[PDB]
C-alpha cells in the first residue's frame, strides 16, 4: 500500500508541503508524495531545490494514476506502482528539478 510509504504524507495541502520543504537543512532532491488538493485521483510529488538564483524552492509534479493501472508523471513513462515510480525519480533527474534524494524530515 501506499499508505504504508513514508514518503507519503497523504491529506497534506501544497502549503504544508512547502513549509516542510522550506526547511534550510533540506538538501536538493528532499521529497514526499501527498495527494493533489484538487484533482481526485491523483497525487503530488513535492520535491525541494537550490540554486544561488532562486535560493531553497520547491516543485510541484503531478502523479496520475489510470484505472488501466499505471502510475505516471509523463504518459511516455509509467510504472505499476507509485513506489516504482519513486524508485525510478531517484535514479533519473529526467525533467524534474532533481532526482529524489531523501524523505522530507
Amino acid at each position: 500500500s501506499i499508505q504504508a510509504e513514508e514518503w507519503y504524507f497523504g491529506k497534506i495541502t501544497r502549503r504544508e508541503s512547502e513549509r516542510l520543504l522550506l526547511n534550510a537543512e533540506n538538501p536538493r532532491g528532499t521529497f514526499l508524495v501527498r495527494e493533489s488538493e484538487t484533482t481526485k485521483g491523483a497525487y503530488c510529488l513535492s520535491v525541494s531545490d537550490f540554486d544561488n538564483a532562486k535560493g531553497l524552492n520547491v516543485k510541484h509534479y503531478k502523479i496520475r494514476k489510470l484505472d488501466s493501472g499505471g502510475f505516471y508523471i509523463t504518459s511516455r513513462t509509467q510504472f505499476n506502482s507509485l513506489q516504482q515510480l519513486v524508485a525510478y525519480y531517484s535514479k533519473h533527474a529526467d525533467g524534474l528539478c532533481h532526482r529524489l534524494t531523501t524523505v522530507c524530515p
